[PDB]
């Protein structure tokens, strides 16, 4: 109810990170494209790892979601 | 029936989806910092743009469920 409503913004918000994150892998892909470095591909693996946890919590909440909607 | 669970059920099926590319990215990027060479580059970059488009795709549904909740 309140709750839907909270975990909606939630969601809306998760998704705005998300989008920006993957924009971000996108650009710095090119990037290692033009210079393969360790560092920079440090870098990527720790956005992927922070990408794999945005979309977990943003799973999480839609599962909460599904099971009050149920 | 019931529409928030139309397109909940909606969502998790995309994020389940995406939760699926992001560990095969996650897992591709590791072999690139062990042999960074182009056609792999180009395949992460595939695969990041395919990405871009599944999250594009949560959009629309997104705003759906929070106007209708709101």
């Amino acid at each position: 109810t309140d709750e839907l409503l909270r975990l909606a913004k939630e969601q809306a918000e998760l998704l705005k990170e998300i989008k920006k994150l993957v924009e971000e892998i996108a650009r710095l892909v090119k990037e290692i494209q033009e210079d393969p470095s360790d560092e920079l591909l440090k870098t990527l693996a720790e956005l992927v790892r922070k990408l794999k946890e945005l979309v977990e919590d943003m799973e999480r909440s839609m599962k909460e979601q599904l099971y009050i909607i149920k």
